[PDB]
């Protein structure tokens, strides 16, 4: 019942994975390469992207947002974005179910 | 729309602030000086507890449970709980607005 985002963390590529799920939220990690891109990523419901450690550019729309460590952005539901990492960068991804 | 969890930080005293709302969630931010308490603690939605920097305690039930950097605990709503601060930390609390 308590994860730690911060153990087991690993830049030999780019790693996607599912921490936690409960009823309402799946809590997902993704451990960012520097230089790493994810890009058209797109989320069957709403979430929020935090960095927990690192940073990130992180588009939108028409808009490039930096996202030092410690920034938060929330989207609704299937908002087409992009994440590229300037540095080795742990994100935390909220996932409304 | 960005919010920064980690500029503007005080330990002067115990913060809670909502840095951000949408539909779905309040996104708030506790800075809790080392040795506060939060007791008592109840939510009226689900919420997730991380620990951004710093390292708490949280208990919930009978237990007891060490939360370092990066740990993060997800409880149901209206559930009791209580955060004691072992060093300086920033905890983001999502709360749920279903």
């Amino acid at each position: 019942e308590v994860v730690h985002f911060l153990e087991g963390v690993c830049f030999e590529k780019l790693h996607i994975e599912v921490l936690n799920e409960n009823s309402s939220h799946k809590e997902i990690r993704i451990c960012m390469p520097k230089g790493a891109v994810m890009d058209k990523h797109k989320a069957p419901g709403a979430i929020s992207v935090q960095v927990l450690e690192g940073k990130i550019v992180f588009e939108v729309g028409d808009e490039k947002i930096e996202m030092p460590k410690g920034a938060l952005i929330s989207l609704e539901a299937q908002v087409l974005h992009r994440l590229d990492a300037l540095e080795n960068s742990v994100i935390r991804l909220s996932l409304s179910k």
